[PDB]
């Protein structure tokens, strides 16, 4: 139930000078996009953004998230969103591998049903 995996660093922001930073010093993450585990009775109303680092097996990004997601795409490798005021980013390997992460997210929107 992934709508697109990629191999992605994941990027979180310094509030004081609005620079974006490789959360943990960065390294490569397994990022998927993916259906929620806890969908209750409804056929699912949020999703997920799941990134586990791959050197040290650690989950370092999981985002809850909705049909309200504003998704910035700022260049063809840096995209980021945020959950209230906490920020998220992923820099991208390759332009093809932002592009399927995009449509990705894409999809995980568009098939979110109500509640």
């Amino acid at each position: 139930d992934s709508y697109a995996r990629v191999r992605a660093v994941v990027m979180t922001r310094d509030d004081s000078s609005g620079g974006w930073l490789q959360l943990g010093g960065g390294g490569l993450s397994s990022v998927t996009v993916s259906k929620t585990l806890q969908p209750g009775d409804s056929g699912g109303t949020e999703f997920l953004v799941h990134g586990e680092r791959l050197r040290d097996k650690t989950v370092i990004l999981e985002c809850v998230l909705r049909r309200d997601l504003v998704y910035n795409k700022v260049t063809p490798t840096f995209h980021h969103w945020r959950i209230g005021d906490k920020k998220f980013g992923l820099t991208f390997q390759s332009p093809a591998d932002a592009r399927a992460f995009d449509r990705g997210i894409r999809r995980a929107i568009e098939d979110l049903s109500q509640g």
